[PDB]
């Protein structure tokens, strides 16, 4: 969905004096066509009598002109009313797939000029957005509130499962247990966690002021997951891997491929044929995650770390006077690293 | 009814825009409430909000703008819409003893200006139009067709009732056997029917274009009758009389004083006071009435002709020869009495 439409999606979204002009339209059964123009003399051949107003927009006023039959035509921004009571008159050559020539109408307009044309029918509840080529429906709060309720229900569950994925994984890694399977497991379901947050995401923008709690809530249950799995990335991808080339990773299983437990594996660098086979693959955590998570040592110093110690096994065993031989460790960082690795294997081992 | 309010009538009268405007806003159950001004400026402080329009008038501008709430003003002369949806807000303090908002505020408002207010309400069918301290409601054309068309049939009772009369009348001048109870019982007939006539007048006018044939139909059967009782006046009243003020007597009877048998003959000159009286007077016609709708001869110099012979009867012996010496009798109307009467005498006695 083009950046281009969606500037003019926010115009009529719950928040705007527009759309609240719209609600109290659909509510009165009234129905409505207008017309989004900066220039209207210019538009002259496309809208016909009616009345000339050139009158400071408000919601009331709009409603109010809303009760008289055919066209009102506003400034883009919102700002004007420039008539009511207009005949549009859109070449009827242009091919449009709409029904009533209402919304027939809009499509044809706003193909002709490039600009915004809304239509409202009077027994649906629907805000219909035509622009260029594009139409776009803009659903109401009460349904799109459900939807997103829904889906954040949904994502608790997911993350509740993405939890306990990885507090056993956390366990097999402090007892280098791991193997392929786990990794894929736990990455699959915070993969999964992340499509459903982008597959909402055109419902929460449609919400405009109403999805404000939507997003806290969003916010609020994925914060650090993405980090999460980048981190798991480089701990476990098959060959060292950069952060830039895990973020992709990431990005690539939220959008394009499918986290299917071959294909994530294969993509991690292990050439394996069938599921079953994961669970035979060991591997063994470098030790980014923990490094950044727990012991709050940057990535930068984390490789550092990694190239001296190779594994979070390892790391596990180095004293402070060994982990200080490192680049960038004083005796700050390596009590850091050393107390906590120690603190957690007492803890959850 | 001042002529002043009268003018103001014609406005919203069957044939007008304005009307035709207004049938379609009753006819929609909308309401409406309009402000006559010509300086929509010098008014600025009774019209609050709303939008202004500063266009030409059309029926069908207003019934569309009617569909919004509030009020309309239009330029006096009807040619311009200057403002619809607005705020009308004259001084509170004005008394009124109308009914709801709306007719509260158009009498207050006409009040206070001095200019017409037209309310409709959205549940009646009625035009309530205020003008200064004056109220008019103006009616459907279908109520007002329904009360002439029976003002209609009852005058057609009354003008045949009175053809009856007079018939009988003119044998019994022909014989020279009237009494006075035969006149006066033809005038009252005459005078109650064109009483009937100035009472529907006021609907007539309200019909405007619509009363054109009901106008047709009163012509028809009043054609003749005022000249015909002002004929009958100079021919039976007690002492002789100008036209002009029979005419006068004709007026009194039809405006201000009722003509009961008694009334009439007492302002004919008798001196009665039981009806029962009227039957024992008897009386000889000027010859006025025979002389000008029979022989055509002109009121003028009919005078000299009832001064000379007195009495119709006197007329009828009179030769050609004795007529001539009239002054303005030649060959021509000397004949034309003589042969009119004679020839009347034959046929009708
Ligand atoms: N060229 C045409 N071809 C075939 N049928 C026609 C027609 N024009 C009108 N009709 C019929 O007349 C109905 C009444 O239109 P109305 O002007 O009162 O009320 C219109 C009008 O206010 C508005 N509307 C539709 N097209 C418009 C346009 N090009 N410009 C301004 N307003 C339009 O939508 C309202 C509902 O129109 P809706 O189609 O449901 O209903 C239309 C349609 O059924």
């Amino acid at each position: 969905v083009p950046q281009e439409l969606i500037e003019k999606i926010k115009l009529i979204s719950p928040g705007t004096e527009l759309r609240k002009a719209l609600d109290d339209i659909i509510n009165a059964n009234f129905g409505a066509l207008i017309f989004l123009v900066d220039d209207p003399k210019k538009y002259e051949d496309v809208i016909q009598g009616g009345f000339w107003l050139d009158t400071d927009f408000s919601a009331e006023k709009l409603y109010e002109l809303s009760k008289m039959n055919g066209a009102i035509v506003l400034s883009e921004d919102i700002t004007k009313i420039y008539y009511a009571n207009v005949h549009l008159v859109p070449d009827p050559t242009i091919p449009t797939g709409e029904t009533g020539t209402r919304h027939r109408t809009a499509e044809r307009l706003a193909k002709q000029t490039g600009k915004v044309v809304i239509a409202v029918s009077r027994r649906r509840n629907i805000i219909s957005l035509y622009y260029k080529n594009y139409k776009y429906v803009v659903n109401q709060v009460d349904f799109l509130i459900s939807k997103v309720t829904q889906a954040i229900s949904t994502l608790e569950k997911y993350k509740d499962n993405f939890n306990k994925l990885l507090s056993e994984l956390e366990v097999l890694e402090l007892e280098n247990r791991v193997t392929l399977a786990d990794v894929v497991r736990t990455l699959a379901k915070g993969f999964e966690l992340l499509r459903i947050v982008e597959e909402i995401r055109p419902y929460i923008v449609e919400l405009g002021e109403e999805g404000r709690l939507a997003r806290m809530q969003l916010r609020e249950l994925t914060e650090d997951v993405d980090d999460l799995l980048v981190l798991l990335i480089m701990d476990y991808s098959s060959e060292e891997v950069e952060e830039e080339t895990a973020q992709n990773i990431l990005q690539d299983f939220i959008t394009r491929r499918e986290p299917s437990p071959i294909s994530i594996s294969r993509v991690l660098g292990y050439d394996v044929q069938q599921a079953a086979q994961l669970d035979d693959v060991l591997v063994s955590a470098r030790g980014y995650r923990l490094l950044k998570t727990v012991a709050r040592i940057p990535l930068s110093i984390g490789y550092n770390v990694v190239r001296m110690f190779k594994t979070l096994d390892q790391i596990s065993k180095a004293s402070v006077e060994d982990l200080k031989k490192v680049e960038g460790i004083g005796e700050k960082r390596a009590r850091a690293i050393s107390e906590s690795i120690s603190s957690l294997k007492h803890r959850k081992t």
